[PDB]
C-alpha cells in the first residue's frame, strides 16, 4: 500500500529537514501569489527543507501553511494567470499553457509553481489541483508509451507504429532529428546528442521511437515543464519517486480526492460536549445532508484546506505547523444563539454555539459554509 513506501519517502525526507530553525513566510490574503512568489524565489533551497512559519499578513494577533497552500494552489493553478489551462480531452484537469511566453518571466513562475508542489510534499502537505497524465509521468521522469500518442498525434502514432513493425532499412532515411513547422517556419531539432548525423538503423529504432514520442508530448512546454520540474527536484529529489507510478505520484501530490464520513467521524474530537450532545448530533446531521463539495468546503472553513492526508483524518495537521495531529474538533461554546459557527483553522477546530434546533443549527452552519 501507498502509505507504507510513502513513509520511506517521507522519513528520507524527513532527514533532509534541520531540526533547527524556521523557513518564515508572511505574505498578505489580497496578493498571496505575487508576495509568496517574491519570498519562495528569494530563498535558497536550503532555506525550503526548514519547518514551515506560515503567517498572514495582520491577521497574526486575533499560523497554518495547510491554509496558505490551499489559497495559493487556488491562485496559481487559475488558468486567469497563464501558466496553466483546462484540457481540451480532460475538461476537469490542469495541464502546462504553452502559450505561457507571454509573460516574459514564466520560466521563473514555472520553477516557483514547482517549488510550492516540492515544498507540499516535503512538509506533508498537498496541493489542491489535479494534472493530466502526461504531466505525472513526465514529473516522475518515466518514459511516455507510444499508444498514449494516437490521441495527440494519430498520423505520428501511424509512422512510429509502421516504423516498429517493419524492416526500416531498404525503405527509410530518417536521423535524430524531427524538422517541424516552429508557428511560421521549419525548425530541425535533434532528439539525442549530434541526432543529424545519427542515422535510425533496425539497431536503434526502438529508442528513436521513444525519444520521437517524449519530444513530442513536451512540444510547446519543454522550457515550462523543465523550468517547474527543476523546482520540484529541489524539494523532492528525483532518486525518492523511483518507487512509485503516475496514480502513486497524483495521490502523494495531492491527497485523496473524497472524503470518508467514517473516518471523519472516528478522528473528531469534542471540547465543551460529549458525544450525545444536541449540537454534535445536529452537526453530523447536516453534514450527511451535505454534498461531496459542500462537505469539502467546510472542511476548508474548519481546517484551512480541502485535502485529506493519504493516512486520513488522524494526521490531519501535516509534517509542520505546530506540534503534531490536531484532530478535527468540534467545540460547543456558550455565545449568542444569532452567531454563525467560529473556525479556528490553525486547531481544525469549529466553535458552534448551543442552537435550539437542527434547522437553526444546519441553517447557520451553511451560511457559514458559503461565506
Amino acid at each position: 500500500d501507498l502509505v507504507q513506501k510513502l513513509k520511506v519517502l517521507r522519513h528520507e525526507l524527513s532527514l533532509q529537514q534541520p531540526q533547527a530553525g524556521h523557513c518564515r513566510i508572511e505574505v498578505s490574503r489580497e496578493e498571496i501569489f505575487e508576495e509568496s512568489y517574491r519570498q519562495i524565489m528569494k530563498m535558497r533551497p536550503k532555506d525550503l527543507k526548514k519547518r514551515l512559519m506560515v503567517k498572514f499578513r495582520g491577521e497574526e494577533g486575533l499560523g497554518v501553511a495547510r491554509e496558505w497552500l490551499y489559497l495559493l494552489c487556488h491562485e496559481m493553478l487559475n488558468p486567469y494567470y497563464g501558466l496553466f489551462q483546462y484540457s481540451t480531452d480532460n475538461i476537469y484537469m490542469l495541464q502546462i499553457n504553452p502559450d505561457s511566453s507571454i509573460n516574459p518571466d514564466h520560466l521563473s513562475y514555472f520553477h516557483f509553481v514547482g517549488r510550492i508542489m516540492g515544498l507540499a510534499v516535503f512538509h506533508g502537505h498537498y496541493i489542491n489541483g489535479g494534472f493530466t497524465v502526461p504531466f505525472y509521468k513526465q514529473l516522475l521522469g518515466k518514459p511516455i508509451q507510444l499508444s498514449d500518442l494516437e490521441s495527440v498525434d494519430p498520423e505520428l502514432h501511424k509512422s512510429l507504429v509502421w516504423i516498429l513493425e517493419n524492416d526500416i532499412t531498404p525503405v527509410l532515411d530518417h536521423t535524430f532529428c524531427v524538422e517541424h513547422n516552429a508557428f511560421g517556419r521549419i525548425l530541425q531539432h535533434e532528439l539525442k546528442p549530434n541526432g543529424r548525423n545519427v542515422p535510425v538503423t533496425e539497431e536503434n529504432k526502438k529508442e528513436y521511437v521513444r525519444l520521437y514520442v517524449n519530444w513530442r508530448f513536451m512540444r510547446g512546454i519543454e522550457a515550462q515543464f523543465l523550468a517547474l520540474q527543476k523546482g520540484f527536484n529541489e524539494l523532492i529529489p528525483q532518486h525518492l519517486l523511483k518507487p512509485f507510478d503516475q496514480k502513486e505520484l497524483e495521490l502523494i501530490i495531492g491527497g485523496l480526492d473524497k472524503i470518508d464520513l467514517n473516518d471523519w467521524k472516528s478522528n473528531t474530537r469534542l471540547k465543551h460536549c460529549v458525544a450525545d450532545s444536541n449540537i454534535v448530533r445536529w452537526f453530523w446531521q447536516a453534514v450527511e445532508t451535505f454534498d461531496e463539495e459542500r462537505r469539502a468546503r467546510l472542511l476548508q472553513f474548519v481546517t484551512g484546506s480541502t485535502r485529506v492526508p493519504l493516512q486520513g483524518f488522524k494526521a490531519l495537521q501535516g509534517s509542520t505547523g505546530a506540534a503534531g495531529p490536531r484532530l478535527f474538533t468540534i467545540h460547543l461554546i456558550d455565545a449568542n444563539t444569532d452567531n454563525l459557527p467560529k473556525a479556528h483553522t490553525c486547531f481544525n477546530r469549529i466553535d458552534i454555539p448551543p442552537y435550539e434546533s437542527y434547522e437553526k443549527l444546519y441553517e447557520k452552519l451553511l451560511t457559514a459554509v458559503e461565506e
